[PDB]
């Protein structure tokens, strides 16, 4: 929790909806009556609905760090950082400053960023003052050979374009190079290893079948044979102002297939899944 979403139709659209949002790519996850957007929810919700660990798509903001050989750099480490940023979720990483002669007071800052990137600093000073969530790193009472730590937190407001920026301690030539990359795309299972997926009449895209022309259904199971995909839906809805199969079933090649329940003695029946029995 929490995931706010509206009629999401792809894994990326789900990820973009907020850091609490995750996407279930499980084949047939959306049973009768359930639209594609049910695939997008908080991790605990999907788990509870039977989405397995390998089927929850949930890329996360993260930092990778690299240090050059030695000399290299002396005072700031690490020398290279790569961030993968999911919108709304901070990536955190630590920069160490090691005084050599100067200076007693040390500030940490970065070059101007686009409005899409928010950066704050925690300062873990040795004197031992602590600052948190500040626009700049700031430590007084810095001493030679006793390293100080700054925690850098970077948040993107969108799926950003790959860019770089630098972090520097004021008065020093040292550079921390920060590579910034988006983390918005899902790594989903494609249909390469099974020609029967989506009945071999559509493309599998993070659990959703995108059916070839002349085929409809969650699994592309229904050939239309030019009966319009409308005519077909018409025998699944009671009136033009009503919803298909009462919101409780799928229109499967012109006929409602109703949600089955594990609850005794619940039965959803009728031409449009309109009869909701509690005593069957
Ligand atoms: C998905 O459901 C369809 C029912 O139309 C079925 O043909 C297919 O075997 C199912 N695939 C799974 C569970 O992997
Ligand atoms: C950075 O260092 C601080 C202070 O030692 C520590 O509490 C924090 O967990 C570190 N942050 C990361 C991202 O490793
Ligand atoms: C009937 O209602 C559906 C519901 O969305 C709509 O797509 C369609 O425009 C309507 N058709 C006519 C001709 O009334």
């Amino acid at each position: 929790q929490e995931c706010t979403k509206f009629k999401v139709s792809s894994c990326r659209e789900c990820i973009e909806s907020g850091p609490g949002c995750t996407w279930c790519q499980k084949l047939n996850f959306t049973g009768p009556g359930d639209p594609d957007s049910i695939r997008c929810d908080t991790r605990p919700q999907l788990l509870m609905r039977g989405c397995a660990a390998d089927d929850i798509m949930d890329p996360t903001s993260l930092a990778e760090t690299q240090e050059d050989h030695n000399g290299g750099q002396k005072q700031l480490s690490p020398q290279k950082v790569t961030l993968y940023l999911r919108p709304g979720q901070a990536a955190a990483f630590n920069v160490t400053f090691r005084r050599a002669k100067l200076s007693s007071r040390v500030f940490l800052d970065h070059n101007a960023l686009p409005d899409t990137l928010k950066v704050t600093y925690d300062s873990f000073c040795s004197n031992g003052v602590t600052h948190r969530n500040q626009p700049r790193g700031d430590c007084d009472g810095v001493q030679i050979n006793v390293p100080i730590t700054f925690q850098v937190k970077v948040t993107a407001t969108e799926c950003i374009q790959e860019q770089s920026f630098v972090i520097r301690a004021l008065g020093f030539t040292d550079i921390v190079t920060v590579q910034v990359l988006p983390q918005c795309e899902c790594r989903c299972r494609d249909q390469s290893r099974d020609r029967s997926l989506c009945h071999g009449k559509g493309f599998l895209e993070c659990g959703i079948c995108r059916c070839d022309t002349g085929y409809i259904g969650k699994n592309c199971e229904c050939q239309t044979q030019g009966r319009s995909s409308q005519e077909l839906e018409g025998s699944c809805r009671k009136d033009n102002n009503s919803i298909i199969c009462s919101g409780l079933g799928d229109c499967v090649c012109g006929q409602c297939l109703c949600h089955t329940s594990d609850v005794p003695g619940k039965l959803i029946y009728g031409q449009y899944c309109e009869h909701h029995h509690h005593h069957h």
